[PDB]
RNA sequence: GUCGUCAGCUCGUGUCGUGAGAUGUUGGGUUAAGUCCCGCAACGAGCGCAACCCUUUUCCUUACUUGCCAGCAUUUCGGAU
């Protein structure tokens, strides 16, 4: 499943942000800028995509369930889609500051979105009158869109892929304080420092988004084979 | 009594500060109203608001006197009988 190179330059992770928003912290990475925007060198990213994979690997061979965050408006389809293909926990939408720092709160938002998805199952929806009917689908809608992907869910997460480190800030340092290991995706313009796990390449195009989260997710069914 | 029929008040869990503390009630629409919806280190529960109470507007069921008079009958033509 290892990307090998070719497939990398075709998706174009080599692409970066512009010079003057770089982070000091990835010059290692930049090795150079072919034109006024960064490029990355592919020659550091291959090895450590290969080592967050085969950890990926022992992990779902131990079954340790493993959480997809990647919120960015091009990325939510693709890691919505790979997530369901690999079976795992998803957090597609924005992330709601306490996922993994106040479990037990959200032990009560999940149950309560589980009795009424019950409840809509059952006749008592018909039963209840138009407004009330039209309220708790409503409802049903809410606590589905931001709490759906975590619904199964019973147990922290053993890991955290992370798509855009920057911008999911708040998940990295969660992770962090619990001490549960994150592999990230990290650009020239973000900060590495927090990243147990770092393949820094371009995470804007939508295909390499697709690159990257395909080989999680075929990892993931490698993983019990 | 009054501000004043003013719209606010409280409290549960995590995060930021060495700390007293802060974050919920802030932002944009909307309403008689922190009423309702979009925003988002926040997450939801209670008291205030509203509704539950009395009266008025159309119709239905029970009730037919001491209240009523459409149909009928007698009339000192007055529902008087």
């Amino acid at each position: 499943y290892n990307v090998s190179m070719r497939d990398l330059l075709q998706a174009g992770a080599h692409f970066g942000h512009q010079t003057r928003f770089w982070n000091p912290k990835m010059r290692q990475y930049i090795f150079g800028a072919r034109n006024k925007i960064h490029i990355i060198n592919l020659e550091h990213t291959v090895p450590a995509l290969n080592d967050a994979l085969n950890f990926a690997n022992q992990l779902a061979s131990k079954k340790n369930k493993v959480l997809f965050v990647g919120t960015k408006r091009a990325a939510s389809n693709i890691i919505r889609e790979q997530a369901q293909r690999a079976g795992q926990p998803y957090v597609d939408h924005r992330w709601l500051g306490g996922m993994l720092t106040n479990w037990k709160t959200l032990r009560q938002s999940i149950n309560r979105l589980k009795d009424l998805q019950t409840q809509s199952q059952d006749g008592t929806f018909a039963k209840l009158t138009k407004r009330e009917a039209l309220e708790r689908t409503r409802e049903m809608e809410k606590l589905e869109r931001s709490l759906g992907g975590v619904k199964n869910m019973g147990g922290l997460p053993d890991a955290l892929f992370v798509i855009d480190v920057d911008h999911e800030a708040i998940a990295i340092k969660e992770a962090k304080n619990l001490g549960i290991p994150v592999i990230g995706i990290v650009d020239t313009n973000s900060n590495p420092d927090n990243v147990d796990y770092v393949i820094p390449g371009n995470d804007d195009a939508i295909r390499a988004v697709t690159l990257y989260a395909s080989a999680m997710a075929d990892a993931i069914l490698a993983g019990k084979e």
